[PDB]
């Protein structure tokens, strides 16, 4: 079965200049990358720890 689409849209920051620093899921390393978030835009795959990230990215 495939993973949600908050794991698919690609991880857009933002134009705004760095504020909200966490992970998004490599499509080719297979687990969640570190990504830094910009200020006032982006769209999802905003991800704290890689667990967490996983458990939506990876499936349960």
């Amino acid at each position: 079965q495939p993973l949600r689409k908050l794991c698919i849209l690609h991880r857009n920051p933002g134009r705004c200049y760095q504020k909200i620093p966490a992970f998004y899921y490599n499509q080719k390393k297979k687990q969640c990358e570190g990504f830094t978030w910009s200020g006032c835009g982006g769209n999802s795959n905003r991800f704290k720890t890689i667990e967490e990230c996983r458990r939506t990215c990876i499936r349960k």
